[PDB]
């Protein structure tokens, strides 16, 4: 998929699924289409349904939260499928805590500059970009051997990432998703990447009030992290029926 795997593999846990059906789950983030796609295609090339998704309770409402399968979601739905398999966890708990992803590409800067502006988005050179996005003071810092400032908030993050994701499907950036921005700095020394995108995380008090008023977030929004990940689990992709 698009994401970057974790350098260091946190505890396996065998916590065992339950089906949950997929109408009732509520979306807090929007969609990568070829994380999407790579989902569909795998599910359905292999047969095997391998990762169970991560849902929460919705106060008040008779739906789970999707904590961590969005693309799964999706991608089922889109398929016909009734239902997931699914863990369901307590979300304010101590032990779900969430960070962030961070959009990144290997590309050329003036091409996605471009595209960023074309959008309406502005990207301002600024040495202090990055630490104004870790403070949630602007929509994104484009860093790289150069910084850059994309001031706003929400609405200016999903115009960058629509951006990213038609220069992705178009063929003209490698698009990749970091846990840390550290990783992404040592890629980047590499030649592996050219640019990230930082920002501030949510909270979870935040994607809970978000949810509740029917908003999602830009892609890739919250990353949540438990005491371990849930060991591969063995269901065909036709019992999702
Ligand atoms: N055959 C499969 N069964 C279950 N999950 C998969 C499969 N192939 C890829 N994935 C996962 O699907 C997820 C796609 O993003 P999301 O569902 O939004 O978390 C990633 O965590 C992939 O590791
Ligand atoms: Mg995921």
């Amino acid at each position: 998929g698009v994401e970057k795997v974790p350098k260091y593999d946190i505890p396996t846990k065998k916590v065992d699924y339950v089906f949950i059906e997929l109408d009732k789950m509520k979306p807090h983030q929007q969609l990568v289409q070829k994380e999407l796609e790579a989902f569909i295609e795998s599910v359905t090339g292999s047969g095997i349904f391998w990762k169970p998704m991560l849902l929460a309770k919705v106060p008040g409402e008779d739906m789970y939260l999707i904590v961590d399968g969005h693309h799964r979601w999706a991608g089922l739905q889109k398929l016909g499928a009734k239902r997931a398999p699914s863990v369901i966890l307590d979300y304010f708990s101590d032990d779900v805590k969430v960070y962030t992803w961070y959009p990144a590409f290997k590309g050329d800067l003036n091409e996605v500059v471009e595209r960023l502006k074309k959008e309406g988005l502005e990207v301002i050179e600024d040495p202090e970009a990055e630490e104004k996005a870790e403070r949630g003071e602007i929509a994104f810092a484009l860093v790289g051997e150069k910084s850059f400032a994309i001031p706003g908030g929400l609405e200016e993050q999903k115009k960058v990432s629509k951006v990213l994701d038609e220069m992705s499907v178009e063929g003209k950036i490698e698009l990749i998703y970091y846990g840390l921005k550290e990783d992404a700095r040592e890629d980047m020394a590499k030649g592996e990447i050219d640019y990230v995108f930082i920002r501030k995380a949510p909270t979870k008090e935040e994607v809970m009030e978000l949810v509740k008023r029917g908003e999602v977030y830009s892609p890739k929004t919250t990353r949540h992290v438990l005491p371990f990940n849930p060991d591969k689990i063995d269901v065909k992709l036709e019992e999702l029926f």
